[PDB]
C-alpha cells in the first residue's frame, strides 16, 4: 500500500499496487477529476512531483506528448511504485453517489441485436448499484479492460451491457464471440448521469453502442414516472440497430424514438429520415427549448451535435451531459 499526497486533494489516501491513481482515489471517497477511465479525455491529469509510477499506456491519447515529458500522467493510466506527491491538474466537476467497488459476475444471456450488436446479461452475487448514465470496467483476461455502460435501471444483482462488436476489437470481438461463463467487474464509474430537475423535458441523443447508458436513463425515467417529454435521437448506419432500438426502450405515453438512418440501402421495411442526427435535430431545437440534453457514444456525432446545440443554438454548457466513447 503506498500513500498518496496532494495539496489538491481533501486528505492523503493509500493505493493498492494492483490500483490506478484514479480508481484509488475514489475508494478512498475522494473527489477527483475524471469522466472516461480509459485514457482518452485527459480530464484526469496529474503532475508527478515526488516518488515513481507506473505508466500503464504510454500511448493514451489524452496526453499531449510534450505533457509526458513534463512529469504529467493520466490517474486513470498510472499505478504507484512508491509513496507520491502529486498535483492535480483539473478542477473536479462532480462526485458520484456510488463508489467503484471490484466484483465478480456470472453471464447468464448473451443475445444478438444485429450483426455486429449485442446484449449480456450479468448476474453478481450482491446488489449491482449506479446511477444510470455510469459504467463499469470489464476485464478480459489475456485482451484488455474496457468500459461499458449499465443499460438497465438499478435492480437487484442484474447488469445489462448492450456492446457493438468493433472491427479488430479485442475485448468487443471476444465478448460477442466467446463463450465466457464468469467476468471481473469495477464499477460503477462516471459522472454523466441522469438528473431530473427544472428541465423542461429530456432529449437523449446516441449512435451505436451509445444506445446503452440511454437505455438504462430512459427506462428509469419511465419507471419513474417522468411525466415530461422524453425524446431520442438514435442514428446508425446499421438499420437493422434502428430496430433493434425499437424494443430496447421500454413504452411510455411521452416517449418519442427517432431513428436516423445513414445507411446506403433502404432495409427493415420501415423508412427513417435519412442523414445524421445533428441534420436532423435542427428541425425539433424550437421545441427543444430548455431541455436537459445527454449526448452518448461516438466522437463524430458527439462533436457534430456539441456544435449544433452551443454554436448554433444557445443552449449553456450546464444544461448538457457529455459520455465520450472514445
Ligand atoms: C465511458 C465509456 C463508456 C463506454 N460504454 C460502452 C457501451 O456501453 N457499449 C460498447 O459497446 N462500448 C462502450 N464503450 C467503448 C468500449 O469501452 C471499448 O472501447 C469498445 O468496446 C472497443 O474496445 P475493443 O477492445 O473491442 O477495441 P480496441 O480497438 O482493441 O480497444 C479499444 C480502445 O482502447 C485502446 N487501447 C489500446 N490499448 C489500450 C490499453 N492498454 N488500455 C486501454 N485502452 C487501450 C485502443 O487504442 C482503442 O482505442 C465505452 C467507452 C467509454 C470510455
Ligand atoms: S479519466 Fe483518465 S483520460 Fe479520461
Ligand atoms: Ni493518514
Ligand atoms: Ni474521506
Ligand atoms: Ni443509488
Ligand atoms: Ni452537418
Amino acid at each position: 500500500s503506498f500513500n498518496i499526497q496532494s495539496d489538491d486533494l481533501l486528505h492523503h489516501f493509500e493505493a493498492d499496487s494492483n490500483d490506478t491513481l484514479l480508481s484509488a482515489a475514489l475508494r478512498a471517497e475522494l473527489v477527483f477529476p475524471y469522466e472516461c477511465n480509459s485514457g482518452g479525455c485527459g480530464a484526469c491529469k496529474i503532475e508527478l512531483l515526488e516518488g515513481e509510477v507506473s505508466n500503464l499506456w504510454p500511448d493514451a491519447p489524452g496526453l499531449a506528448a510534450r505533457e509526458l515529458r513534463k512529469n504529467r500522467f493520466l490517474a486513470c493510466q498510472c499505478k504507484p511504485l512508491s509513496d507520491l506527491k502529486i498535483k492535480v491538474i483539473n478542477r473536479a466537476e462532480g462526485r458520484a453517489s456510488h463508489p467503484p467497488k471490484r466484483f465478480s459476475t456470472r453471464v447468464v444471456s448473451k443475445r444478438f441485436l444485429s450483426d455486429e450488436m449485442f446484449e449480456l446479461r450479468l448476474e453478481a452475487e450482491q446488489k449491482v448499484v449506479f446511477s444510470p448514465g455510469q459504467y463499469f470496467m470489464v476485464d478480459v483476461p489475456e485482451l484488455g479492460t474496457r468500459a461499458y455502460s449499465a443499460a438497465n435501471p438499478v435492480d437487484g444483482n442484474t447488469l445489462t451491457l448492450i456492446v457493438k462488436a468493433v472491427p479488430n476489437g479485442k475485448v468487443s470481438c471476444a465478448l460477442a464471440n466467446e463463450t465466457i461463463e464468469t467476468l471481473q467487474l469495477d464499477g460503477p464509474y462516471g459522472l454523466s448521469v441522469l438528473k431530473t430537475a427544472d428541465e423542461t423535458q429530456s432529449v437523449f441523443i446516441a449512435g451505436g453502442s451509445g444506445i446503452a447508458p440511454m437505455v438504462s436513463m430512459v427506462n428509469t425515467l419511465i419507471a419513474q414516472g417522468y411525466e415530461k417529454p422524453i425524446t431520442v435521437f438514435y442514428g446508425s448506419r446499421l438499420e437493422a440497430e434502428l430496430e433493434a432500438a425499437e424494443t430496447l426502450f421500454g413504452w411510455k405515453e411521452n416517449l418519442k424514438l427517432i431513428n436516423v438512418s445513414s445507411s446506403v440501402v433502404g432495409n427493415s421495411e420501415s423508412s427513417y429520415p435519412t442523414g445524421y442526427v445533428h441534420e436532423i435535430i435542427p428541425e425539433y431545437m424550437e421545441g427543444l427549448l430548455g431541455a436537459e440534453f445527454y449526448l452518448c457514444g461516438p466522437p463524430q456525432m458527439i462533436n457534430s451535435v456539441q456544435k449544433l446545440l452551443m454554436i448554433e443554438n444557445k443552449v449553456p454548457f450546464e444544461a448538457i451531459h457529455f459520455d465520450r466513447f472514445f
